[PDB]
């Protein structure tokens, strides 16, 4: 570690801890920079040479984290927990937490190489027919707009096999090294470490109580969609009393169902709320999408994207054939100057949502950039995930789409509302089970409840239990279907997205009230509300400097996650779906839990 980056001396008491903490933050900033820069260079240009520089940068970060962590342990291990300053308890008590820096060098190298090879496998996997389809855009477009059972099967099976199978051995090794590292910081396993970010001793119980209030909405949406699929694919491929085949829902993970909107839309005579075809008709490109997102943020008197954002970002899949990580992501370089998005943007309405989602992360980074590095975080991870989604709730309203030239006719009647809420439920309610289940899987794996010999059996257990989907071809433990989802090989926690999906409705409700809006919550558009903007800005400017419970309470008036705002937003279509399911004699749920569809006669 460079001499300039190493800790000096400080006194073994609270006032010393203060000086410790201040010089700690001041050095970390340069180490963060080199690390994220090496990641950028690799993720926008996947090469063996870039992966090596990235691994070298991560080793440097670990050496830094070891030297400062050990120092914090030498001075303060027996005394930081009774420190009078709460913030210091934690700008600090993080530092006593070495993570992978607890591993000896050989294992640090092995860990860092695993992350890099897992990322590379996921991002370079292809499905071969021999010309080859990538996840983004090729397989994505197939899952989105093909209606051919056999083609969807080909893409689903191809992807799961290509990404998942080679990841499995690496993932097992990763898991063991991760646990070994976090266990030396006093956690029972890595998932306990991940859960501790919520600083909530009843987190798991609280989540389960949330899920119980939301599950009926999901069950009704599921039965109605299942019937709409049955009408198209027939009695052989759809069981009205069984799980839905996992490839027929418009998305590789069945996690968002908005792409099958045209098959379930109750009132097709009303304005078509999927504006993708109008975006194409009009010549929208990636850069327009980012500009339109940006202008929503400035209408609230939040910050525009800086020059360095426009110069540095990767907003389209490169055409020079270069290999890139296509999964959309938002980047803070920790130098208070460079922030970027890397997205292989496609011109679709759900991509416009993703753009807002990503830009929400940038906005948070811009607002908190002057805080100590350790406090440059969301109040909890779910907060970072909710910012852009909140704005996207206003964006997607018919009234707002009309304002931006994407919906000619505006209607305000109960059928239009059902079509709108149904579309929003396909995006938001369908996701809830998947949001909750992914980290349940990973928590069981890190705790050892799910050994490698049950990785796929426990995955599909949870997939069926919560989502009520089934794999469209037989799977076995050679398959590693969880590794076919980005966040698993990329080692990014998932529960934040479940938290986000609930909290965004609480924020939306608060910002709508602050904007002086007085009609149904699902019609609210906070566009141009500088009062809504100021309230959002107070949250963004806080970073992680105060407990999330108190940031939440200031913003929305309650200090907990609460399903009530989402229920209230959805209440008209909740009641309509229950009435429709009842009139159609649907069975809620999937009591034929063992059913799987047959293979097509000529498969593949
Ligand atoms: C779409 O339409 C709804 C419904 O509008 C109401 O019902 C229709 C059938 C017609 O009778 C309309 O003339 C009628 O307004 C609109 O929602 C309604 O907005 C008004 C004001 O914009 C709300 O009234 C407010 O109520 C608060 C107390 O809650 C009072 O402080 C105020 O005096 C204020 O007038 C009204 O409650 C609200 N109705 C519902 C269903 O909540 C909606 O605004 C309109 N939206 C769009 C996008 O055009
Ligand atoms: C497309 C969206 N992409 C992610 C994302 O932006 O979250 C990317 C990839 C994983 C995290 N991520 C980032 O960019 C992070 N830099 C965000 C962040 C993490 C910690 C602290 C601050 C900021 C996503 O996966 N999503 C979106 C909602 C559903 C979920 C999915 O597609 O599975
Ligand atoms: C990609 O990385 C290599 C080194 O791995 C570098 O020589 C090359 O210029 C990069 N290409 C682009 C277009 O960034
Ligand atoms: C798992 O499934 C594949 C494809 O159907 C098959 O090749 C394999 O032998 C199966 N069994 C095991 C133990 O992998
Ligand atoms: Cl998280
Ligand atoms: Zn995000």
């Amino acid at each position: 570690l460079d001499p300039g980056l190493q800790p000096g001396q400080f006194s073994a008491d609270e006032a010393g801890a203060q000086l410790f903490a201040q010089s700690y933050q001041s050095s970390a900033e340069q180490v963060l920079f080199q690390s994220v820069a090496a990641s950028w260079a690799h993720d926008t240009n996947i090469t063996a040479e870039n992966a090596r520089r990235q691994e070298e940068a991560a080793l440097l970060s670990q050496e830094f984290a070891e030297a400062w962590g050990q120092k914090a342990k030498e001075l303060y291990e027996p005394i930081w927990q009774q420190f009078t300053d709460p913030q210091l308890r934690r700008i600090i008590g993080a530092v006593r937490t070495l993570g992978s820096a607890n591993l000896p060098l050989a294992k640090r190298q092995q860990y860092n190489a695993l992350l890099s090879q897992m990322s590379r496998i996921y991002s370079t996997a292809k499905v071969c027919l021999a010309t080859c389809w990538s996840l983004d855009p090729d397989l994505t477009n197939i899952l989105a707009s093909s209606r051919s059972y056999a083609m969807l099967l080909f893409a689903w099976e191809g992807w799961h096999n290509a990404a998942g199978i080679p990841l499995k051995p690496l993932y097992e090794d990763f898991t063991a090294l991760s646990n070994e590292a976090y266990k030396q910081d006093g956690f029972t396993d890595t998932g306990a470490y991940w859960r501790s970010w919520y600083n909530s001793p009843t987190f798991e119980d609280d989540l389960e109580h949330l899920y119980q209030q939301l599950e009926p909405l999901y069950l009704n949406l599921h039965a109605f969609v299942r019937r709409a699929l049955h009408r198209r694919y027939g009695d052989r491929y759809i069981n009205l009393r069984g799980p839905i085949p996992a490839h027929l829902l418009g998305d590789m993970w069945a996690q968002s169902w908005e792409n099958i909107y045209d098959m379930v839309v109750p009132f097709p005579d009303k304005p078509n709320l999927d504006v993708t075809s109008t975006m194409l008709q009009q010549g929208w490109q990636a850069t327009h999408m980012f500009r339109v997102a940006e202008e929503f943020f400035t209408s609230l008197e939040l910050s525009p994207m800086p020059p360095e954002f426009w110069e540095g970002s990767m907003l389209e899949k490169p055409a020079d054939g270069r290999e890139v990580v296509c999964h959309a992501s938002a980047w803070d370089f920790y130098n208070r100057k460079d922030f970027r998005i890397k997205q292989c943007t496609r011109v679709t309405m759900d991509q416009l949502s993703t753009v807002h989602h990503e830009m929400g992360h940038i906005q948070y980074y811009l607002q908190y950039k002057d805080l100590p590095v350790s406090l440059r975080r969301g109040a909890n991870p779910g907060f970072h995930e909710a910012i852009g989604d909140v704005l996207a709730l206003s964006v997607s309203t018919p009234e707002h789409l009309h304002k931006i030239g994407l919906l000619d006719r505006v209607t305000n009647d109960t059928e239009s509302d059902i079509n709108y809420l149904l579309k929003m439920a396909l995006e938001k309610i369908a996701f809830l089970p998947f949001g909750y289940l992914v980290d349940q899987w990973r928590w069981g794996v890190f705790s050892g409840r799910t050994p490698p010999s049950r990785y796929n059996f426990d995955w599909w257990y949870l997939r069926t239990k919560y989502q009520g989907i089934c794999p469209p071809v037989t799977r076995n433990e050679t398959h590693f279907d969880a590794g076919a989802k980005f966040h698993v090989p990329n080692v990014t926690p998932y529960i934040r997205y479940f938290v986000s999906f609930v909290l965004q409705f609480q924020f939306h409700e608060a910002l709508c009230k602050e904007a002086g809006y007085e009609g149904p919550l699902h019609q609210c558009d906070i566009y141009r509300s500088t009062k809504a903007g100021a309230k959002l800005r107070k949250v963004l400017r806080a970073g992680s400097s105060r407990p999330w419970q108190e940031v939440l309470k200031d913003m929305v008036g309650l200090d907990a996650l609460d399903a009530q705002p989402l229920l209230k937003y959805f209440q008209l279509v909740t009641q309509w779906l229950q009435e429709q399911n009842q009139q159609n004699g649907e069975v809620l749920g999937w009591p034929e839990y063992q059913w799987h569809p047959p293979l097509p006669d000529n498969y593949p």
